[PDB]
């Protein structure tokens, strides 16, 4: 169970490897629409460069959006929180116990640009075409990046106690295999001397035997 | 798409690469095993003779 577990230890601090992985450009590319942003909040630039700059900024949203739609680790997307605090569809477990009733769950919430509040219901992203909208988008980025924080915290909580959950299997794991020599397994040290003694008592015995088999011939002399 | 390429194969090295030393030991034991286990039969093979001294 132990030798199942850790293993299972493995393949879910992968998923987490995986997810941070996924998390990481996604926090780079939303710097640099904060960069850019802020950039556009100069005066010296007409609405056609808002514009224009706007075209290479939707194409970063939307870029957010297909690594959002293709995140996958195990043919399961991850990123759109099928495991979120509502999650309805299905839920997360990993079996870290030995014993069917150890199952520990771990959530992920939706990263899409509903919930980094890049585009409304409709659909459409921040329109950041004019200065005084420029300054609306910095509370959105920012709440955005406060999510993706709080997102890699949870998931460096979840790995940092996966792994010592998993030090605790393999010492455990270690020790009971110990303590199942200790009970189990027979040091060959004193079958050996036992082996011996018997294999001497045996044919001490045959050859008692074959002294006493030639008594009876001593009546025969009487005859 | 390279950073998750690096930690795709990052996760696969867990599954079916082998970390030498728990196995060589593995081996190792059972090497010794099969030593003692042949010499074990081998010396448990000449018992019957001892029977023959009866006869």
């Amino acid at each position: 169970g132990l030798r199942q577990a850790e293993r299972n230890t493995e393949d879910g601090m992968s998923l987490i490897q995986t997810t941070e992985g996924f998390l990481q450009e996604s926090n780079d590319i939303i710097q640099r629409i904060r960069t850019l942003a802020i950039q556009s909040s100069n005066g010296i630039y007409t609405e056609e460069d808002r514009q224009m700059i706007q075209v290479e900024v939707s194409q970063l949203i939307d870029e957010v959006d297909r690594i959002a739609s293709q995140a996958e680790f195990n043919k399961m997307n991850l990123l759109q929180g099928d495991f979120a605090r509502g999650s309805r569809a299905t839920s997360m477990w990993f079996h870290i116990g030995p014993n069917m009733h150890q199952r520990e769950r771990v959530f992920i919430a939706t990263m899409t640009a509903r919930s980094l509040n890049l585009k409304g219901q409709s659909g459409e992203l921040l329109s950041l075409s004019t200065a005084d909208k420029s300054n609306d988008a910095i509370g959105t980025l920012d709440a955005a990046l406060t999510r993706i924080s709080k997102q890699r915290a949870n998931l460096g909580a979840y790995f940092n106690r996966l792994e010592h959950a998993a030090k605790g299997l393999m010492n455990a794991y270690e020790n009971t295999q110990a303590s199942e020599s200790r009970i189990r397994d027979a040091d060959m040290a004193e079958e050996t001397v036992a082996f011996t003694k018997n294999q001497i008592l045996v044919q001490s015995g045959t050859a008692m035997l074959a002294q006493a088999n030639v008594r009876p011939q001593g009546v025969l002399s009487l005859l």
